């Protein structure tokens, strides 16, 4: 079955800073800001638009594997951003790919943003949600949102 998650918070920040931080520097920033369950990122194979995977290094306690993150459609526009996940930890067992669409709107906050993350998981016909890995998709998922409203507080001005 797909499961359809969604995390949708308020961030200091224009939503340019914070879809540029979240999504556009995930390769050093989400692995700098869960760094306990994310360790690195190389840019695989893409163009820099859709079509591209990122290879994000990926952790429980220690390194575990690269984890191997597909962009699907970028929109710095709009400040959204969808990809999708072919290979990884999560995948590993008991899901055939998980997606992400992230929208960053504007909010009622001053000079901030509404940040979105969605998650889908899309688990194998042998498997449900994970009752274990989708409860860990949804809690990592808001690790970053909640660490990246922290880590952005305090550089607001660095994705700018």
């Amino acid at each position: 079955g797909v499961f359809c998650y969604e995390d949708e918070a308020t961030s200091v920040i224009p939503p340019a800073r914070l879809f540029k931080s979240f999504v556009l520097d995930a390769d050093n920033l989400i692995p700098k800001v869960a760094p306990q369950h994310f360790t690195s990122a190389e840019n695989l194979e893409g163009n820099g638009g859709p079509g591209t995977i990122k290879k994000i290094t990926f952790a429980e306690g220690n390194e575990f594997k690269y984890m191997k993150h597909k962009v699907e459609e970028i929109d710095h526009a709009n400040f959204k951003y969808c990809y999708s996940i072919i290979e990884g930890g999560p995948l590993g067992h008991t899901l055939e790919k998980i997606s992400y669409e992230i929208k960053m709107a504007a909010a009622p906050h001053g000079g901030g943003s509404i940040l979105k993350i969605t998650s889908k998981y899309h688990t194998k016909g042998n498997a449900s949600i994970n009752e274990e890995e989708i409860k860990a998709g949804k809690e990592k998922a808001a690790g970053l949102f909640k660490a990246v409203e922290a880590y952005l507080l305090a550089h607001p001005d660095a994705y700018c």
